[PDB]
């Protein structure tokens, strides 16, 4: 028993690491197959990342304008192109540790491994959460762009993030491995704002269960609601509202404990509307919302 | 900037870990050169658990009771013998992926990564702290026996903790890579309690000062307090005592920020007399113990 932020074993990743640079300008990329992908912004100069026009800085490179790092084996890049806010380099050498991968593009609600770098090299891993409005809250100091977000399914590895700058609140934006974007923001730095986040509401629901799971059990009671009840008070505190799918989805965690979703919300909704009055659910004084059900089935099953 | 519960790469320790199997019994080894260490109870059976002896259960094994499961590849099992509480295991292959490291024993307050897993399978990665009372607050289900824990520093994995057993307030025990409890715990299932637990005060300062790198300022006030001063109410509130060596470690967090560590203890005696009122510190609306000043410089600094 017991309940962590657990991050998904990094070492399949940390292979893919290179580091990139590009004039005085460097930061990591993702090594697969015999493509180098990194954020396009490594392409232009401080004075550059007020207003740039990609298309122009990027015709006046060539090949060898691109130094690539992997450990001390440097890589001679043969081709280059850009797809949306990314840059692919076409290398001479296949990197022999490419996983098996796929490319994904997740939605908010669910989670993901940070592998955080800096200069092409691995310092760290940490769980996070897509929030609904398409940030994530990370950690990431200056070089961190490139790193990488990805889950792994039975062997393969899916990439979902790739890391590109900070928001003025302290919260990270990036894209997919496609190079868009998630949410309404812009790799040049003009005034942008993230919209105003909300709670994922089955998350935090999931998380009730791991606590029940583990023997946290009072602010359990007696009490059923119905969804439409339910939704109407979530959106009086800034909650995601539940939907049916998220019924289905909480199943297996509400067979595994006896109980059922809705008598589940009914302890949520008062959790809510009173407070936890100085009491704590697995080690936590506030309501959770960064684990999905399928993190706590792998944790706790 | 922001901050995280942030754990090690795990891949240097991901290539250490095999299966071990011993009759009906398997859980998880670290294989080194030509050794695999494992926690001795593999040698049990769910009847032997209870008062085993350990000596006895050995003598009747011999090496090719012991199936050792690297992936696809048997490992031959040359030898054995007992260290404490680890069984080593001598094959007849040195691991190829084998890390630079060393073996550790470390002090309650410190922190590490876990790499838990299952079936000689890495499953996930976490970082926590040794408590007070020597263990710790994991995740850990049957099977479990045998991840351990480390800390990267440089090129050297240092290991620190192999898993084996959970007590029943829901918190772990094991060794050191040596066979060693942390604490006075046994590795048989009898009646065992785990001491009171208390909060790891330097740490509660060194994640103060990177809420204040970060931006989080509310709780700062103009005062300041004394060693003996603020002991004095830490006492109360089952906090661990503040040293000078502990002052010294946070030099770097009180250079940086400009606030002197005895600021900063006026501003958590405050913090304990009354609480948060509501308020929330990167993130928490409680104390939070389980970063080192090495870990917030680490995670604040490069
Ligand atoms: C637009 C808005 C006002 C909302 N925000 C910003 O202007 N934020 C800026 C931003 O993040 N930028 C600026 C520049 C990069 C992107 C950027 O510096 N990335 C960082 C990661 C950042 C740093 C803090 N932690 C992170 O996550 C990064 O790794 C890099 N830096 C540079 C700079 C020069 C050359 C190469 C690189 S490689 C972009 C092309 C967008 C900062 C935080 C520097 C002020
Ligand atoms: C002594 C005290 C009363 C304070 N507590 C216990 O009796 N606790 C017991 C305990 O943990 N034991 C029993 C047995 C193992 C050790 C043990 O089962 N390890 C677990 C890891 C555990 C499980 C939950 N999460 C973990 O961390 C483990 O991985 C293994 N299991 C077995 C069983 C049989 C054969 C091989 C193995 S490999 C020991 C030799 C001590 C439990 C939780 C099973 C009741």
């Amino acid at each position: 028993s017991g309940f962590r932020k657990m991050a998904f074993p990094s070492g399949k990743v940390e292979g893919c690491m290179v580091q990139v640079t590009c004039g005085t300008t460097t930061l990591n990329g993702l090594w697969l197959d015999d493509v180098v992908y990194c954020p396009r912004h490594v392409i232009c100069t401080s004075e550059d990342m007020l207003n740039p026009n990609y298309e122009d800085l990027l015709i006046r490179k060539s090949n060898h304008n691109f130094l690539v790092q992997a450990g001390n084996v440097q890589l001679r890049v043969i081709g280059h192109s850009m797809q949306n806010c990314v840059l692919k380099l076409k290398v001479d050498t296949a990197n022999p540790k490419t996983p098996k991968y796929k490319f994904v593009r997740i939605q908010p609600g669910q989670t993901f491994s940070v592998l955080a770098c800096y200069n092409g090299s691995p310092s760290g891993v940490y769980q996070c959460a897509m929030r609904p409005n398409f940030t994530i809250k990370g950690s990431f100091l200056n070089g961190s762009a490139g790193s990488v977000g990805f889950n792994i399914d039975y062997d393969c590895v899916s990439f979902c993030y790739m890391h590109h700058m900070e928001l003025p609140t302290g919260v990270h934006a990036g894209t997919d491995l496609e190079g868009n974007f998630y949410g309404p923001f812009v790799d040049r730095q003009t005034a942008q704002a993230a919209g105003t986040d909300t709670t994922i509401t089955v998350n935090v629901l999931a998380w009730l269960y791991a606590a029940v799971i583990n023997g946290d059990r009072w602010f359990l009671n007696r009490f059923t609601t119905t969804l439409n009840d339910f939704n109407l008070v979530a959106m009086k505190y800034n909650y995601e509202p539940l939907t049916q799918d998220h019924v289905d989805i909480l199943g297996p965690l509400s067979a595994q404990t006896g109980i059922a979703v809705l008598d589940m919300c009914a302890s949520l909704k008062e959790l809510l509307q009173n407070g936890m009055n100085g009491r704590t659910i697995l080690g936590s004084a506030l309501l959770e919302d960064e684990f999905t059900p399928f993190d706590v089935v792998r944790q706790c099953s």
